[PDB]
């Protein structure tokens, strides 16, 4: 269990994920503001580990880059205080359900 | 925008990486002892929504099913506190050596004859 290799995979793997959502948020953005420009953005994207992809972005449009990257940054920067709690108690609720599930169900049995 | 849904679209897909992530390291716990086992987890694993994949292997083999349980809850104990300073500094990094490759590059053309 490579507990710093495991951090290190998470952290790039929902750094990624970040930008897959600052990508939908522009998306509709723009298809509010420059749909031309949107329908090329939604053509140009399908396919991203989200740092090859704003690097991809970048050598086509510079300032439409820039622009993932500010609200990746700012949507990062609002949830991420939120994330250990929601992942930590999310799975112990999680893991909790199972085992509750388990019980019904032999309690269900062994009680008829 | 949605806030509120990115943060739980977030949660809910970092829970199933460290699903993912806890099968990986049980699946080479046993690897050792006891390759039948192993093998068994492995072909059974192949296809992956981390709650559905535990509640599946928990109608096979309980144990192993409370085991990966224990396993993920373990790493999440363990990374969870780094997660928020490695993603917000992260990206302003990866965002700020994108600004740097962009000037290198204009420096390399303005500069140099």
């Amino acid at each position: 269990m490579n507990l710093k290799q495991i951090a290190k995979d998470t952290a790039k793997t929902l750094q990624s994920y970040l930008t897959y959502q600052a990508l939908r948020t522009v998306l509709a953005q723009l298809g509010e503001t420059n749909p031309p420009l949107a329908l090329w953005l939604h053509n140009f994207s399908a396919g991203q580990d989200g740092e090859k992809y704003i690097e991809e972005l970048f050598l086509e449009k510079p300032d439409l880059a820039l622009r993932i990257m500010t609200v990746r940054e700012h949507i990062a920067e609002e949830i991420a205080e939120f994330l250990p709690e929601m992942v930590v108690t999310g799975i112990q609720q999680a893991n909790m359900e199972k085992r509750r599930q388990h019980l019904e169900r032999m309690t269900q049995v062994s009680l008829s």
